[PDB]
């Protein structure tokens, strides 16, 4: 099953949700693989909006987090950081979903394969493999989750605006298949 | 063989060295897939140091790039780049090469298999797949060829300091066994 999941969550632009407190934060906060999967709506022109982040959120902490996001561009990534000295291991995908309509996007980390896989709508979008695998577990002083931005110093950046229609995080690594199947309408 | 080479270039920080005049730099502007291979020394501890550079370097296309690029703290890296909107394809590795030193680095773009993997010092570490492959050709209105800085809007970014000790652009996609040798 999944270790946190949350459905129907409006979001006003700027403001995020904050998950850190929720039975099952503390598993996503120390996570060593798993995968994410998140169904939403956007109703924001932001540049960079965060769906689900993992971080540090306190002063000059503001390198050390994970966060999955959309793009005004109809673009998927993320992100993963603990100072760049550390590792910032990054995901970019082009025109993999619309702006208002209903997306599904998926990430998992597979921590045996040191392998990062990226969906959008039924499909595989990107696959990066790195020979110094990292996760949430290794960043440093993670201290909260949430939803629609992620925190840096305190403050809200890559703020969403919309709906987190459904998301779940699994320890679990789903299969290709499955991320395939879940991500479609 | 190599479309483009270069051996012994000493470039002090800031400075760069072009190369878009060069027999060959033609062909590096329009790559749609191939092989850089470059063995360096840094003496700057500049966190971003392009080794080589292909982009658009005028005013308004400063996210119109590629490079491969190394860090102060012992990272490789590359960026592909036409603006956010179009593509944004990037590998950052950490604690793969050492500033101390002689390393060797080495990019391979692939069109038929979609794939980017970037070696150091004989070992591949990093591979990159994406759905939509692109490369220097995919990039708006490239201009100019360097080492050791990315042109953007007419200012040396990402600057390196130290010595291109050698610097190889192939059109063919050389193999990963090619590679871990050559770099090693
Ligand atoms: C998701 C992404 O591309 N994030 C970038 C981030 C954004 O580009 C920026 O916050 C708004 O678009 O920029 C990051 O880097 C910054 C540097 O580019 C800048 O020179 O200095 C900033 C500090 O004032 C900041 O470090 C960032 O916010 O960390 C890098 C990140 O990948
Ligand atoms: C290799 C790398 O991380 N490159 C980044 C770049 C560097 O972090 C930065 O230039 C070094 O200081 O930052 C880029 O993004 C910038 C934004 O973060 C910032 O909000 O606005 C800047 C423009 O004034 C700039 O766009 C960059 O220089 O393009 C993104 C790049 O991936």
């Amino acid at each position: 099953g999944s270790v946190l999941q949350k459905e129907g969550i409006e979001i006003s632009e700027g403001t995020g949700y904050d998950l850190s407190k929720e039975p099952g934060a503390a598993t996503v906060k120390a996570l060593e693989q798993g995968t994410i999967v998140i169904s939403y709506k956007t109703t924001s022109e932001n540049a960079i909006q965060s769906l689900l982040s993992v971080g540090n959120g306190t002063k000059g902490n503001q390198d050390r987090h994970f966060h999955l996001y959309i793009t005004n561009a109809g673009g998927v990534g993320m992100e993963l950081r603990n100072t760049d000295g550390e590792f910032k291991y990054t995901l970019d995908c082009p025109a993999a979903v619309r702006g208002r309509v209903s997306n599904t996007v998926a990430l998992k980390a597979d921590k045996e394969n040191k392998q990062y896989k990226l969906f959008a709508n039924g499909e595989l979008i990107a696959t990066l493999d790195q020979e110094a695998f990292k996760f949430i577990s290794d960043i440093t002083g993670v201290d909260n989750v949430m939803l629609g931005g992620t925190m840096r110093q305190g403050t809200v950046a890559y703020p969403f605006g919309g709906s987190i229609e459904r998301m779940q995080v699994y320890r679990d690594v789903l299969s290709d298949d499955e991320l395939i199947a879940v991500t479609g309408i």
